[PDB]
């Protein structure tokens, strides 16, 4: 493909994308034509001719199927108490995280979602736990559900259009759970994972 | 821009465009991203030499929620040489496995594929690593890749209309891998993760 073939592609899907974040009246759609924006952008900013042949290759394989669907979650401990989350509009609370997205790694899937949730830098310590849904909180669709151990770094929690609210609860203490998040069970597990005492939990 | 760039500039993309698609409210904003994926595939065409048959493979979409897809590997060691598979009309090797089949946990899914590739019972012993598939082998979609230790227990290799051949092979004497299903790099770090030379990998 020709640098000019592809700056016509670059350029009408900016238009639209551009469409969207005069007239958006919804926060969302608006995260993802900033998103959209910024990658393209990126691109104009790129543009050259591309090898055909090698763009095909690196493509390959092409044929995919539908598998569970990525979740990511963050176990993250201080004073002995852990960190949940209240989503806006609920009345429940779970383990910071969410969707893994395209584009990250599963730790930085992780990473973004603690930054963007509870306004926190932090670092993934292990993986604690790969949780299958199907098994404590069947629901229609399927999750591969990966919690990381995190500790928190700089930064300051500010409610958002995702997040109500964010506290520290005692175990023996829990709010009231979104189960199809986390359970009690999932968090007890955690819990002996966490403080050596068995190993990685796989489902 | 690099070919490696483009394709991770189209993969994140289509994932934003797919996620309005599912989560937007608004039909104009529904239309956006109907255009949007529309010219994602435009340029698609002309970016690669895929048919039309693997273009169509490409842009199919595989779920309504965009997130890395599951693939599962089983390392199993026996002799201090690691199983091997090559499949039916395929010159290259690669480990057990594939991807996640819904309905199944992360370990029901490779003791599964074991025993229909190699004709062995087995049991899992530990996660050895889970790969970003973007890191080690780009391709057209993004998998975590879980690579499980196992045991091989009852059963006997018959050749399959999934498996020409199933051999063991030395650490430094690999066959011509399947790259876009394991590469050497990954196989030595999981050779370093095995023999407890470091802890679990994690992308």
């Amino acid at each position: 493909m020709k640098t000019s073939d592809f700056v016509k592609y670059l350029q009408r899907m900016i238009a639209i994308t551009d469409t969207g974040l005069t007239f958006t009246k919804d926060p969302f759609d608006r995260e993802r034509y900033e998103d959209l924006r910024s990658l393209l952008s990126e691109m104009l900013n790129q543009a050259s001719d591309l090898d055909s042949e090698e763009v095909a290759e690196v493509l390959k394989p092409t044929s995919a199927y539908a598998t569970p669907l990525m979740d990511v979650r963050a176990w993250i401990v201080e004073d002995e108490k852990i960190c949940l989350v209240r989503g806006q509009g609920e009345d429940s609370w779970a383990l910071p995280g969410g969707f893994g997205e395209v584009g990250y790694s599963p730790t930085e899937n992780i990473l973004k979602e603690i930054e963007e949730e509870t306004g926190f830098k932090a670092k993934v310590e292990r993986l604690l736990a790969v949780f299958d849904t199907n098994r404590f909180q069947l629901q229609s669709k399927q999750y591969t559900k990966f919690v990381f151990g995190c500790k928190l770094l700089d930064g300051q929690f500010q409610e958002n259009q995702e997040i109500a609210d964010l506290q520290f609860f005692a175990i023996d203490q829990l709010p009231n759970l979104s189960e199809k998040r986390i359970t009690k069970e999932q968090i007890e597990l955690l819990w002996q994972v966490y403080q050596g005492h068995r190993g990685q939990y796989l489902d």
